[PDB]
């Protein structure tokens, strides 16, 4: 499969995202635009819990030819933030571009940021559901985005990131980070507490809705040029002709469905 950038430039067929499988087609999908004037406000919605967050490590990166990716392996979780139980991480990556206006999947008022961080937390225990009920929990996946923008400063916490780059120009390529945290990414935690809630689908395939999602209003800042490393040194082939961006999703429509805020 692939993203409509790519598949005018690539060398072989593939799968655009209007012509994607799986549950792609189907009704609870994303990225969606928010409203924020739309979104309800709810109380419920506390603030969430980190742990291991913190920790400076190695961590293993790559190149997933879709995206950079650094795998989390268990090694951190969350808690509150109106989630029914603790989610551990298994995963991070980013969705980007070179034009500032055009990098996230999701947008706030018609508005699109950079960049887009998706961390990906799976729920912790297994609960008992009834068979008559949909095959895959709505909110068995729950991931944490960040939309990100040019600053001024040189962001000190994504430095080990960046530097990684180098050495996985092309897919399928691996190497370990420099020892740095997971906080090391986020903004201070003060600026952590107001977010966007609703139930929602992978942004790839098989788009699977299983996912309830929280887009936090602050965006993370980086340095322009620590945001074109990304488009300047990784490649989608591994000929080294096309540069990686603009790996979003088209938006899709809320439907049924409502927002709600912090
Ligand atoms: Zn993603």
């Amino acid at each position: 499969w692939c993203y409509e950038v790519q598949a005018e430039s690539s060398n072989y067929p593939c799968l655009v995202p209007v012509k994607w499988g799986g549950n792609c087609q189907k009704d609870r999908q994303s990225p969606i635009n928010i409203v924020t004037t739309k979104a309800k406000v709810d109380k419920k919605l506390g603030r969430f819990f980190f742990s291991g967050y913190d920790k400076k490590q190695t961590w293993t990166v790559q190149n997933n030819g879709h995206s950079v990716m650094m795998l989390l392996e268990n090694k951190a979780s969350i808690s509150g933030g109106g989630l029914p139980a603790p989610y551990q991480a298994k995963q991070l990556h980013l969705h980007w571009s070179d034009l500032p206006y055009k990098g996230s999947e999701h947008s706030l008022d018609g508005e699109h940021f950079a960049m887009e961080m998706h961390i990906v937390h799976e729920k912790e225990k297994g609960t008992s559901r009834n068979v008559k009920e949909a095959q895959d929990p709505e909110d068995e996946i729950a991931v944490l985005a960040f939309l990100v923008e040019a600053g001024t400063q040189v962001n000190e916490g994504f430095q080990p990131l960046v530097e990684a780059l180098s050495n996985i120009p092309k897919p399928e390529m691996s190497t370990t980070m420099a020892e740095s945290s997971l906080l090391d990414l986020l903004p201070k935690e003060e600026k952590l507490r107001h977010y966007f809630r609703y139930l929602g689908s992978l942004t790839t395939p098989t788009c699977d809705e299983k996912v309830v999602w929280t887009v936090f209003r602050e965006p993370i800042q980086l340095h322009r040029e620590q945001i074109l490393a990304f488009s300047q040194k990784l490649y989608y082939d591994k000929e080294q002709t096309v540069s990686m961006k603009d790996n979003v999703r088209p938006l899709q429509q809320l439907g049924q469905r409502t927002v709600i805020k912090s």
